[PDB]
């Protein structure tokens, strides 16, 4: 029907796991939610009266310096939380660092907090909670006395993900300062914009870093960016490499590893209001200017805990491995403010599975008994191409939960992941969320809570009353079958509060369209039995005369016929009503790809169009099939479809800064392939 | 608690203009201003913000916003000349001045910006001036280095912002009163003391209720302005009726028209006004 | 249509370059402007509020001795900068030499500043920034103590372009004196006029110089010119040739190389007001008297930096090669006050590509890894004729940006240049500017910023609100298609301030015609989508009954039919309404040219007229086709059409001084060819 292909799948029930438990929890393990029926009644309560649901969890899991008086500010027209004046846990005080480190370090001092593995396989080490406390405290004093940082100021971090970066972020929070984290691979122009927009005065960096065996000159990029910035007074530099030929200017270059020794190993937390900003994330869609999405402390922290507890069903005895950069929202939520806050160990991996040979993730998982593995789908596709030969010698038995985020997962990939890594026993949690939500919006819950469909997030996370709206106007869609856009009826605790120094952009972007609801920006469909499918961003919908076209559905069709490794569907200007469908297809093996073109590539194209035509339909079937070696990908884990769209359209020059991509250089080929 | 209850009822100099502000709406406006003061004007706890505004809703909001961030406010009657303004600004050591461009009282134009600019010529202190463009298109100089447009800056801030804890004995405000001798006296009143006084008075002298409308016929720069326009009825929970003009304009029946139109229940007026109304004669009632 | 032929071209997008980066920047290279959309918004800001755009760049890139108070003096009727009272960075102080040398020499002392290659291939050397500092300082003391030069005085320079000339100009600036540079090849009459008009008292020269293997007697020319000049008190002579038989008179001939050793190797900069004159250029159109165009210090320097940063997208690690003489405005802007100020190395070449064999430029480019190549179009035409056989053994891989200036470039040439030198990868920047603008007015920007049309400058440079005006009167042309003259609505930082000792001429020439706008003097057309085409000087428009005739368009047509090497179109007096069209055409090969004339030259003429007639039209088609061996060319890089016009008209005697040309002697043939 309208997505009949996409949604016509079998429901997979979750099987109990007991035989993958480690001795640590084997004697007491029990899921936090017993079944779907508890989800259903608890969810109901969360929506109907947040005052009690969040009200209680807020004090049971967070350690407050001062109790709060009000759970939330209500909407005058209804008892639900207001979007425009969203605020929670009013008048209480809470220090995020206290809850993340001291709370545990002072009780369970000899428990691993951080497990670190470097780019080169022979290096790594662990840090216990006691040790973390001491490091955080010394850094906080450095910031306080030498860098001159005061409550409410801003500290920019441009570090690679290393233990020192984690420590730094915690130390900043400890003194009531706001942190802002910029992906280490960004160029100096975008760095400069972020530094200036957020008004930082202190920049924390490294001299050089290594990722995938390649050297990244982090100091030089910072020095460049700061040439046009009047703000910054001090730069703190961590000499990860002890002897590089990197300039160092004593007037404002402080050696992280030399300054630290001058400070005491215990230093107190500064009280912070529950609504004070915790951090900013300068996200970007390469339009306008980077948006300093702002999240407050109590809100964000509660969100992160509830998610760890109910989505991933974690325990204090686990190891949570998040395969992603610290500058991304998942870095914050699941590397630093997730497991540490909860009390689980975090596995930190600075490199890429590419180096030295694709078996790296697996080797990591077994060596450290990783129990949770949360990975971007792009990584999964690359691993899948590498082939099953890279997992022949791994049992991966310790894993108890798999999941992914950042882009729709085709059922084809989901099935591979389930069969080869999860061994048909471990549930795969496909979670849907946005930087601005700060936490999961729609997701399967682990344990035995919900049946799963391959390829579909399932039900709204507690407290979020998601609805599919008529895409054009007015009313929602109250029906057994709905196609529209996803939106939320009321605010929740970790909803981004604003955009740094631009509240108008915030309102116009998210709350003014379809007023009354939070506009997600993504398309969606509500299935029979309530599963919510994500159809792709609204902005990328290709309009064909016959019907709206879901990029998620067509891409899912194209990946069948296992000659295809990857694919992106792009609308393209044509003489047709609306737009033509074009597709960028990556073939699995180069040898098949490089052959006499008339001889065989022509049939590959016939097969690809044939499949879409029969399973999705004639309007969808692509006309332009471009067979390429790869697709542009972002650091954040997504195919950068906007680039493909511009190149395909013909405006291949104005792509903005290529250094948003994880594979810059690729554009050279993309342009040639499109032209011919 | 009671978000859709009138907090401020405002009537302008010209009879056809006015509007109401509810408590919910007031919260949002106060919060945005407090952030403006915090981030753009650089105001910090214990600093001093001078206000030279006419009595308009924005002036009320401003005073509340200043208090919200633990700063001390000082209010100068809008009609004062630049010499006395200068003395008050300097004596109180303000660094931030909040004003308007032009205002109208009794049909006459008061050039508030020019007076401030004059006074500040001899003052080394002030770093920023916030200007509310009550009149949208006057020919008033505006210097970007330190003139901030109240109505443009505000939109950049969120609609909820927290209160800063203040000690019960910290100064709430200063009033530079004068008997035209010596120098203006910055009479200082502390927070817990003053607020309790104001509440007890509302409760026992005027016997008010949450359902009333309290109309005080007097300027914000006077002690009764503070006690009965801003920190009185609002604190108690009654609506405040704010009238920027004079009974003189257009014709002496103005106070009466106001009282019946808005069902005023309490009327507190200076005796001088009463004498003038009395002369006008009973034909006006 | 009206220029339909000229403007009917395909847009060429710019391709990313990564594969031409050198290791020096390979790890951190990123363009200064990310795309057209940033150009567009930034340009908007530059026009709407210069106070912030220039205000900030002015302090971020120039090192001020005293900060300025006001960015500019406004026009009473509008917030834009005044033309009549143009002044910038009021009340600040800035020493140009400090910014050009000391600023870098004191930080990066062992970095090449100047790379010098002589006329003879076996000679050349490099000068580092440290070394430059020492040489400049000694010269400044010489000027101060022996030559008696004081702040505000004038020093004339008549040197060949050699390292010593560069040093001299910097040294003059260092002591607050005004320099004036005269092309070394000028005769004594025009030298005398420039010396006297500018009131110099000190003349700096050489004894003999060699260009193209020929000897230029620079001392004798100066001695001649000074016979009628009561002013000059001292002449400083650099004995480039150590043993020539050149008179030297001790009373006022100082040996540059003997005097210098008496001075210390460090000497301070004198504070100079931001509006003090930096230099004069005695330009000439061979009418009236040479115009001492005057440019002030802060204005000019900022212009030069912004251009280097945004048009050429340079980095500190580049080598910028400008193929042109120091006495021309591009000499100043791109040999001395450009790269040095920025921090790039300058490649200085004293000779001509003609010697020894046309491969010289290429040999230079590869030997020194030149990354930027900026050349006059006349040079390109000569190289093109020489033929592709002279580039068979060069990769020219290091080049990342090509460009040209001084005359319209036919698409035919543009394409050749792009294909054979730029290898279809490097962008070609066709930049339009004037001595009086001091910087680019209309130009493509490098990097990926703009699509390019062959043959058309693109968009106005930041801060310049260019408009096409009705050529006859009043109002501008607000339309999708406009033909008129180019003008600018408001002043910018490096607009010439005046004409030395003749402000009235300045006003009458540039601001009084079409009052309210700066009158460029060149014709222009605004295309669809905003590209600005330059149609040639207004003064040379040939008026035919049918329509105004653009010399640029017709010349572009004539160069097609690749038998034609070069061409100039000249209006000529006839019995026709207005004037006839005449053309001087140079054929590529002499052997084809020298043959039985009735037999073949007659068909060449038929073909040439045929093409113009069909592509441009019947009114344009030439009547007089004169086939010649060459065209007169200037030192400044232009066909000296005025000569051709006079000879053709019949007044072949009154040509003024032939020694303005790079090929004097040519007139002998031009006269014979025209007559017959
Ligand atoms: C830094 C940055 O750009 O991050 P962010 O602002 O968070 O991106 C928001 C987008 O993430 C996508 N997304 C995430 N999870 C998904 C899922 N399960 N299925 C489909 N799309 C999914 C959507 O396309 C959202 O519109
Ligand atoms: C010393 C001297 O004579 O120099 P200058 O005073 O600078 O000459 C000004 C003239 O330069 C020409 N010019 C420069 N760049 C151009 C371009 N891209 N397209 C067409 N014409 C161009 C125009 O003809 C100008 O009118």
């Amino acid at each position: 029907h309208e997505y009949e292909h996409l949604t016509s799948v079998k429901i997979v029930p979750q099987r109990p796991i007991s035989d993958r438990l480690q001795p640590a929890i084997a004697t007491h393990y029990s899921p936090h939610l017993d079944g779907l029926q508890d989800y259903q009644r608890l969810h109901k309560e969360s929506i109907e009266d947040p005052a009690k649901f969040f009200g209680s969890k807020a004090t049971q899991f967070l350690n407050w310096s001062k109790p709060f008086d009000k759970v939330f500010i209500p909407d005058s027209k209804t008892g639900r939380p207001s979007f425009q004046n969203n605020a929670w846990f009013l008048n209480g005080q809470l220090n995020a660092c206290y809850n993340c480190v001291d709370r545990h370090a002072l009780k369970t001092p000899n428990k691993k907090a951080i497990i670190f593995e470097g780019d080169e396989p022979g290096q790594g080490y662990s840090i216990t909670y006691k040790e973390l406390l001491e490091e955080v405290c010394q850094v906080a004093q450095v910031l306080t006395y030498s860098m001159g940082v005061r409550k409410g100021d801003t500290v920019a971090v441009y570090m690679p993900m290393v233990p020192e970066a984690i420590i730094t972020l915690l130390a900043i929070s400890r003194i009531g300062a706001i942190h802002s984290v910029v992906f280490a691979g960004f160029s100096s122009n975008s760095l400069r914009d972020r530094i200036n927009d957020g008004d930082s005065k202190v920049v924390i960096t490294t001299d050089e870093s290594n990722r995938g065996g390649k050297v990244i000159e982090t100091k030089r990029i910072v020095d460049d960016a700061l040439r046009e910035t009047p703000g910054v007074r001090h730069v703190l530099v961590y000499r990860k490499t002890n002897n590089p030929s990197v300039a160092f200017h004593a007037p404002r270059d402080l050696d992280w590893a030399t300054e630290k020794k001058k400070y005491k190993t215990y230093y107190p937390c500064t009280p912070v209001d529950s609504e004070d900003p915790l951090f900013l994330l300068y996200t970007s869609g390469s339009t306008g200017a980077p948006k300093g999405v702002q999240h407050s402390t109590a809100g964000y922290l509660l969100g992160a805990l509830l998610t760890m507890r109910y989505t991933f069903d974690t325990h204090q005895e686990d190891v949570f491995f998040t395969a992603g950069d610290i500058g991304w929202i998942t870095g914050h939520t699941y590397v630093v403010y997730g497991p540490l806050l909860y009390g689980c160990a975090t596995l930190v991996f600075e490199g890429t599975p590419a180096y030295p040979n694709y078996s790296r993730y697996w080797d990591i998982i077994d060596e450290h008994k990783v129990t949770q593995f949360y990975v971007a789908p792009t990584a999964l596709r690359l691993l899948k191409r590498a082939g099953d030969s890279y997992i022949e010698n791994h049992s991966l038995k310790s894993l108890r939960c798999l999941g992914s985020v950042g882009e729709p997962i085709a059922a084809e990939v989901w099935e591979w992941y389930s069969e080869k890594i999860g061994k048909n026993e471990i549930p795969i949690v496909d979670t849907y969320w946005q930087t601005e939500s700060g936490s999961h919006l729609v997701t399967p819950l682990a344990g035995g809570v919900t049946p799963m469909k391959p390829g579909s997030a399932s039900f709204p996370f507690f407290g979020i009353d998601a609805v599919v709206l008529d895409p054009n106007t007015g009313e929602e869609l109250n029906t057994s079958h709905a196609e529209g856009v996803l939106a939320v009826k009321a605010a929740w605790p970790s909803f981004a509060r604003t955009i740094w120094k631009n509240h108008d952009r915030y309102l116009d972007t998210y709350l003014n369209p379809y007023p009354g609801y939070y506009f997600t920006g993504d398309g969606a469909a509500k299935d029979k039995d309530g599963y919510i499918w994500i159809l792709g961003r609204v902005d990328d919908v290709v309009n064909v005369s016959g019907h709206r076209l879901s990029t998620a559905e067509i891409e899912a069709a194209i990946i069948e016929d296992p000659i295809v490794a990857e694919c992106a569907v792009v609308g393209f200007n044509d003489d047709l009503t609306g737009q033509a469908v074009a597709a960028f297809v990556v073939l699995k093996n180069k040898s098949n790809w490089s052959t006499a073109t008339d001889d065989e590539l022509q049939d590959i194209k016939k097969h690809l169009v044939f499949t879409v035509r029969k399973d999705i339909g004639p309007f969808a079937a692509p006309k332009l099939i471009i067979l390429v070696d790869d697709l542009p990908k972002t650091r954040s884990g997504k195919i950068m479809r906007r680039i493909l769209r511009k190149i395909l359209a013909g405006e291949s020059d104005q792509l903005g800064d290529v250094s948003t991509l994880s594979n810059p250089g690729i554009v050279r080929h993309l342009i040639d392939s499109v032209k011919l």
